């Protein structure tokens, strides 16, 4: 195989990797790097071309294309450069220093996340997903581990990441929409199901569908058995609840679009610093 992207020699000439490993999966590792010229931080995502027997460069070219297509959306992580060596294609990506919104869903870090912030984070997530769906891209992997923050002290803006599952219109079980369990075709509605889960997790600090075992998880999804008890929802507003209950519905056709969701009353808010005109 001949290499397409810039050489590894250039990569090591222009960047230095740091000791902060940001993530590791079976065929991918992300590490922070720093430009030697400007000192600006990036995330270098190293993706193996060969997986489970399969030459996967084409699939990697597809993900690069999708990131490029979404370059103008500030809600989607920016792709700055690409390099390649014998086994890896390396993505130089915008650094999101706030880490994952999943961190804000753990009972640990949850007396520091107001209602205003959840409303704003969900609004931003919907703007990015609207932009993607307008372009016929369904993300298909919008777990809270895949939405980053530009900062957390203070709370910054959301960056959607990991387009490896992206398509035109069997992962972590608890985040799988029911239509995926039933093999139905890909729909924009699947991302909307996942937006329901993120709202549910930011607001309750619990997983809506996880069970003791995968078997129970799958039954929870296919039956849409979600806890909406007063214990879990005593400090969650009705409008937020309405938002979630409209997205977490079995029939994908009955879920509202991103567009309709952006007009939801839960998210209509006046910034009190501004002068309102009646
Ligand atoms: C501080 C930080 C903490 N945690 C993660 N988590 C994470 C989640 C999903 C993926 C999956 C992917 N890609 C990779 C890492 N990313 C961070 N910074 C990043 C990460 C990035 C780009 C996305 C890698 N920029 N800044
Ligand atoms: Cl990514």
């Amino acid at each position: 195989e001949n290499l397409y992207f810039q050489s590894m020699e250039n990569f090591n000439n222009f960047y230095i990797l740091t000791s902060k490993e940001l993530g590791r999966g079976k065929f991918a590792v992300v590490r922070q790097c720093i430009s030697k010229s400007t000192g600006q931080e990036y995330a270098a995502k190293f993706l193996k071309k060969r997986r489970r027997g399969q030459d996967c460069r084409a699939e990697i070219l597809h993900e690069i294309a999708v990131l490029e297509l979404a370059k103008s959306c500030p809600r989607v992580i920016n792709l700055h450069e690409v390099y390649e060596n014998t086994s890896e294609i390396i993505l130089i990506l915008e650094y999101a220093a706030g880490g994952e919104i999943f961190s804000l869903c753990l009972p640990e870090l949850a007396e520091m996340v107001s209602e205003n912030d959840v409303i704003r984070l969900i609004k931003q997530i919907l703007e990015g997903v609207y932009y993607l769906h307008q372009n016929n891209i369904v993300h298909l992997d919008l777990k809270p581990q895949n939405i980053l923050l530009s900062s957390i002290y203070p709370l910054g803006d959301i960056k959607i990441v990991d387009f490896g599952m992206s398509r035109k219109i069997m992962g972590t079980p608890e985040y799988l929409a029911p239509e995926i369990l039933n093999y139905d075709p890909i729909t924009t509605a699947t991302d909307m199901w996942n937006i329901g889960i993120i709202a549910y997790m930011l607001l309750t600090h619990t997983s809506p569908f996880v069970g003791e075992d995968n078997q129970e998880t799958y039954l929870n999804i296919s039956q849409v058995n979600v806890d909406y008890s007063e214990e879990t929802f005593s400090s969650v507003s009705q409008l937020a609840t309405d938002f979630i209950q409209s997205l977490l519905v079995k029939n994908p056709e009955k879920r509202p679009t991103a567009e309709i969701c952006l007009s939801h009353s839960w998210l209509q808010q006046w910034d009190f610093e501004n002068l309102f005109h009646p």
